[PDB]
């Protein structure tokens, strides 16, 4: 199921991560928007790296827990997809998995940094959507 692009939704407040030319990451509620289309692959079960199609940079997590644009598929860009009861997925990043930091957005669109994050917040719920 990783074989096309998708989108990835937010519950939260209905935005579909984005990771922007400049390195950010953050959310849109604009469905066309062209940073959206995300390729992820998966090299090991359940670990997935999680890539823009438009700019090449892979979804990472800094020490922070903020998430962030890398330019190369390192350990900081690995993250652990799981898939919760109510149907949602959820990504813990690899590196930070003790602490259980997931990805996460705000209700305003913002990423909801890693320490902040907790199981059971509408912040990281995800649902994997088709392109177009």
């Amino acid at each position: 199921n990783y074989k096309k692009p998708k989108l990835l939704y937010c519950s939260n407040g209905g935005h579909f991560l984005r990771i922007n030319p400049n390195g950010t990451v953050d959310g849109t509620r604009d469905r066309s928007d062209q940073h959206i289309q995300l390729q992820l692959s998966a090299e090991s079960v359940g670990e997935v790296y999680i890539k823009s199609t438009e700019t090449g940079q892979y979804l990472a997590m800094d020490t922070d827990g903020l998430l962030y644009g890398s330019q190369t598929p390192n350990e900081e860009c690995l993250f652990l997809e799981r898939l919760e009861e109510n149907g949602y997925n959820t990504y813990i990043s690899k590196k930070h998995a003790e602490k259980n930091w997931f990805v996460g957005l705000k209700k305003n669109g913002s990423c909801k940094r890693g320490p902040r994050t907790h199981y059971g917040q509408k912040a990281i719920l995800f649902l994997p959507l088709p392109v177009s």
